[PDB]
């Protein structure tokens, strides 16, 4: 009986982009119009430098530093977020709207950044494992800024994943732990002043690591197991934050709105 | 406005004396790659000072103070770059720097009408959030293809936009990089940032009253970079034995040019 890699199935990758436009529709409802395929690409560069800051990059300051691993694993999360909107977003957007960019051949628009030191890479050699070392992560998110700027959000999403397996973390339950956290921001003021990410010393983005320990590879992708398995990693980001039942959603519901929204 | 070039080759050796007092041989230390990187990571923290974020905070303004830091970051940054391609080996030139600029990047435009500095990679004003974005989507592509040269000026053309003075917040932030240095940035003994102040937003009234023509002087400039450079180490409170002075750092450069 054959192990399941972490390589996401479709299906459980439509599912996704369905709690994916759900959260973007609680942002702006009609997000697909007002959204740029550039906004995701930005977004995408902001993060990808934000992650690399994880890392002691800088040879003039805290040069015993090491690298910040749980921050790597949230901002990946975050990049997934962003890719997923942009590769739906693009499936939205009309042919003559297209980017001449995303058209054009890779090597054409991108020079592919090596690290000077042996490794192991991706499928597509834009990724560069292990990335415990900074160089590795380095050399990697340079890649991914080039590969958002020729809009190949799709490319990036692969890539992701094999970081998320590099650093043995479980991509798909941090994501719906942080799209949780994403919720319950947007619930609660993010985007007037109202609500802020620190909360009398600690981060809410440490909050999620706890709220993932119970779930495994399988539980998350198995056809079976997985709205089950999302829905225990909700209640437990909800329930973390204090967050009334009235306010909560579960798998299911998303899945529905997405549905009728597709009427 | 714009940068004599005889300062440019000046503004390089106080860049090379700051190199230097973070690592002795720089030039066989780092990399192209380092200031390149540098360059893609400052030109982000610049864009982070604009109201860039649909999904949060949305009636945040600019934050231009900074950006004018940002920017003399990364003239630092691009005037390192610089120097390191004039000593880098022709076989060891990377071929993306010898193309075309057609060929290695794509020309991010803002959707509304704007002017622009003359290669077309940055856009005015420069207030405004999206011109922003667009210029330093452009500035990442440019260090990707190792063109420190042709961002020196496009940040120059910046700074002329923003109707601030890059000469005297380059002397500025040279002077606290230094601090920074003898403070032990390295080892963690100062910080940059500690209860809402940052080293950096103190450095605005050092050079308030600071005129173009002062810094610019190709006779006037070495006096006026000093008073600078003693505003910010008097503003830090600094020994007057732990100050160096322009003339310092040229003779540290030309006794190190042998
Ligand atoms: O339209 C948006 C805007 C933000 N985010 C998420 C992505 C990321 O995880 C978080 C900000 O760090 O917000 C979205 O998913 N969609
Ligand atoms: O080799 C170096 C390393 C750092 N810095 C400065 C550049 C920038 O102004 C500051 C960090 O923002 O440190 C240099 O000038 N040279």
């Amino acid at each position: 009986k054959r192990a399941r890699s972490a390589n996401i199935p479709g299906a459980i990758l439509h599912s996704l982009a369905e709690l994916q436009d759900g959260l973007n529709a609680m942002i702006d409802p009609s997000w697909r119009a007002v959204r740029s395929l550039d906004n995701w690409a930005l977004a995408i560069t902001m993060e990808s430098t934000e992650l690399l800051d994880s890392y002691p990059w800088k040879w003039w300051k805290n040069l015993n530093a090491t690298p910040d691993l749980a921050n790597v694993r949230i901002e990946l999360v975050d990049i997934f977020h962003f890719s997923l909107s942009g590769a739906m977003q693009m499936r939205s957007t009309p042919d003559d709207e297209i980017p001449a960019a995303s058209l054009k051949p890779l090597k054409e628009v991108m020079t592919t950044f090596l690290p000077a030191k042996e490794c192991t890479s991706d499928p597509y050699g834009f990724v560069f494992f292990p990335l415990t070392d900074t160089q590795n992560a380095i050399a990697s998110f340079r890649n991914i800024i080039q590969l958002a700027n020729a809009y190949r959000f799709d490319v990036i999403i692969e890539c992701i994943i094999y970081a998320a397996e590099d650093l043995g973390f479980n991509l798909v339950a941090y994501y719906i732990a942080k799209h949780t956290l994403n919720c319950i921001r947007q619930l609660s003021g993010y985007k007037d002043g109202s609500y802020v990410k620190v909360n009398n010393g600690v981060e809410d983005n440490s909050l999620l690591h706890n709220c993932i320990k119970d779930v495994s590879l399988d539980e998350v992708l198995d056809a079976d197991k997985y709205v089950q398995a999302w829905n225990s990693i909700m209640a437990n980001v909800y329930e973390a934050f204090q967050i009334k039942e009235s306010d909560r959603k579960d798998a299911e519901r998303w899945f529905a709105l997405a549905k009728e929204n597709r009427l």
